[PDB]
C-alpha cells in the first residue's frame, strides 16, 4: 500500500486566489458600493484550489452573492450549501444576512467545507490551506467548518452565532 502522488498541493501548497482576498473583502455588510449591483457582484462563495490545485479558487460555479438571495435563494443560506456538493470546494465565505442580539447586521462567515468525500487534497492541503486563505481572511468573522452540509445549517449557524446571542437565524428565520 505505497502511494507516490505529487510534493506541493498534496501536503498543502494553495496560496488563495487572490479574488479570495476579495472573498474576505466582500460578504461584509453595507460596503456594497450600491447593493442592487453589489447583489450581482459576488459576495458570498466557494471556493478550493487551482487548475493544478493551489490558490484558494473557485473549482467551479459555486458563489451566492447575496442579490440570488430571493430567487433560486431567500436569504438564508443552505442554498449556498448545495452549491457546495461534497466532491469538490472547501473554502467558502457568503454574505451572512442575519439578525442578532445586535439585529441585522450582515457577518459573512468562513466555511472549510470539507465533505467526508472530497478528494484528498481539499483535506491534508485546506489543513494548511486555512492560513493562506487567513491571510487575506483578515476578518472571517466565522471560522465554520462543515463535514456535511449540515454542519452548515443555518440552525447550526443559528448556533454559531444562535449559540450566543443573535435573533435570527436562531430567532426569526430559525
Amino acid at each position: 500500500t505505497m502511494i507516490t502522488p505529487s510534493s506541493g498541493n498534496s501536503a498543502s501548497g494553495v496560496q488563495v486566489a487572490d479574488e479570495v482576498c476579495r472573498i474576505f473583502y466582500d460578504m461584509k455588510v453595507r460596503k456594497c458600493s450600491t447593493p442592487e449591483e453589489i447583489k450581482k457582484r459576488k459576495k458570498a462563495v466557494i471556493f478550493c484550489l487551482s487548475a493544478d490545485k493551489k490558490c484558494i479558487i473557485v473549482e467551479e460555479g459555486k458563489e451566492i452573492l447575496v442579490g440570488d438571495v430571493g430567487v433560486t435563494i431567500t436569504d438564508p443560506f443552505k442554498h449556498f450549501v448545495g452549491m457546495l456538493p461534497e466532491k469538490d470546494c472547501r473554502y467558502a465565505l457568503y454574505d451572512a444576512s442575519f439578525e442578532t442580539k445586535e439585529s441585522r447586521k450582515e457577518e459573512l462567515m468562513f466555511f472549510l467545507w470539507a465533505p467526508e468525500l472530497a478528494p484528498l487534497k481539499s483535506k491534508m492541503i485546506y489543513a494548511s490551506s486555512k492560513d493562506a486563505i487567513k491571510k487575506k481572511f483578515q476578518g472571517i468573522k466565522h471560522e465554520c467548518q462543515a463535514n456535511g452540509p449540515e454542519d452548515l445549517n443555518r440552525a447550526c449557524i443559528a448556533e454559531k452565532l444562535g449559540g450566543s446571542l443573535i435573533v435570527a437565524f436562531e430567532g426569526c428565520p430559525v
